[PDB]
RNA sequence: ACUCUGGUUUCUCUUCAGAUCGCAUAAAUCUUUCGCCUUUUACUAAAGAUUUCCGUGGAGAGGAACAACUCUGAGUCUUAACCCAAUUUUUUGAGCCUUGCCUUGGCAAGGCUA
């Protein structure tokens, strides 16, 4: 019945100036600074508090495909097209340590909320689990026929998952040095993954359809449908809305507990004359969900806020 | 002056040493700056953080070798020649009477002495 009065989401600010398409995005836990991985081979750091930037990081051999912010230490985990995934120490204005064992480019990375480990989605299809602070590794995650698109993990029951290009979303149980289950729900390769604040159901998406699965035991949740396009990313916020970024430039906001999405957002972020098909590669919800960082292939990061209006239509 | 207490070198194991410098203390890795450079290992020389070698120090525990050598804190740690006490204690002077209070017993006060 579309309950809980889904509020409309609108724009906040526009940002540009990057030398290449923005592959990844991340934010500080205290909303002090922001960072984005880009196609320009240099790790981008943008402080968005006033609309400003943060710092220009260099030394990545290729475009950074992912980054993470460690809660315990000021070390941002780095992952890029150079197959070298290196957590960076920012305390000295220089890196922490460079992880090894990835046979090909790392498509993703993640950090465990409790134990210290490094997760990676490696285009070799290998999802790297690493005991990290010791310079150690942990275990290698295999079984995906194609490359791993995404990676997610949690300190709860062995929820581990790696989105795979093979159309079967992978589920790993890491605790035993093992796996969890094979998810056949997605009919095509799933390029989207999300973790809802409800924490009950793991979220995922694919260009064919979006697959939400209620876990731990192998249960599912719901099949999100109605957005047909290549799905670049899926991000679930605390208000109950999950924005879905696409390579075509259509970001569809999601009402979830209502069973269907909260918006269909079609907007043109296109930069100056070079445009082509470039869409929004990634997006991030803020801590208070007052704005949404928009990272697009046009090298434009646009935060999104709302005008505080009544609206609340239905269909 | 009596008695109970009762010691030195070496070899291992387990902890601690972001230490007043572990006195004349070596080497490696990475983020960069630089040197020369035809690519690499080596390599020129500065910063920072990550470390290993030769060491080395403190505490506790387990051994042997001369150990019967000596230390130890205390415990009541029992001695006669000769000259001396006018500010501290063994050569050093107190008592009586009267009144009031207290159940008396007793206490307080004043006076008397030679």
């Amino acid at each position: 019945p579309k309950p809980q009065w889904h509020p409309p989401w609108k724009l906040y600010r526009v940002i540009s100036g990057h030398l290449g398409w923005v592959r990844c995005i991340a934010v500080e836990p205290g909303n002090q600074w922001f960072v984005t991985g880009s196609a320009d081979r240099t790790i981008k750091i943008w402080d968005l508090a006033s609309g400003k930037l943060k710092l220009s990081l260099t030394g990545h051999i290729s475009t950074v495909r992912g980054v993470i912010v460690s809660t315990r230490s000021p070390y941002l985990f780095s992952c890029g097209e150079d197959k070298q995934v290196k957590c960076w120490d920012l305390e000295y204005n220089k890196v922490i340590r460079h992880y090894h064992g990835h046979l090909s480019a790392v498509y993703g990375l993640d950090l465990h909320p409790t134990i210290d480990v490094l997760v990676t989605c490696s285009r070799d299809s290998t999802a790297r689990i690493w005991d990290v602070r010791t310079k150690a590794s942990v275990h290698t995650l295999s079984g995906h026929t194609n490359a791993v698109a995404t990676v997610r993990c949690q300190a709860a029951e062995p929820q581990i998952i790696t989105g795979s290009h093979d159309t079967t979303i992978r589920l790993w149980d890491l605790v035993a040095g093992k796996t969890r289950v094979t998810l056949t729900n997605h009919k095509k390769s799933v390029r989207a993954v999300v973790l809802h604040p409800r924490h009950y159901t793991f979220a995922s998406g694919s260009p064919d359809n979006i697959k939400q699965w209620k876990f731990p035991d192998g249960s599912f949740i719901q099949n999100l449908s109605g957005h047909n396009a290549i799905i670049n990313t899926l991000t679930v916020n605390s208000d109950g809305v999950l924005v879905s970024g696409a390579d075509n430039g259509t970001m569809h906001l999601w009402d979830w507990r209502t069973g269907y999405n909260f918006q269909r957002v079609h907007a043109a972020a296109v930069q100056p004359g070079s445009l082509d098909e470039s869409g929004i590669f990634a997006c991030a919800f803020d801590q208070s969900e007052s704005r949404l960082l928009t990272a697009e292939a046009d090298k434009t990061i646009k935060v999104y806020r709302e005008d505080d209006d009544t609206a609340t239509e239905e269909t």
